[PDB]
């Protein structure tokens, strides 16, 4: 279990799953976001 979708992440420390990439709009605020 990684950080799923709409789970709040960090493209540096808190890893989103392989299936949704960690979209970090302005660090530290981020979520998991699906690759489409």
């Amino acid at each position: 279990e990684c950080v799923p979708e709409n789970g709040h992440c960090r493209d540096w420390y808190d890893e989103c799953c392989e299936g949704f990439y960690c979209s970090c709009r302005q660090p530290p605020k981020c979520i998991c976001r699906n690759n489409n």
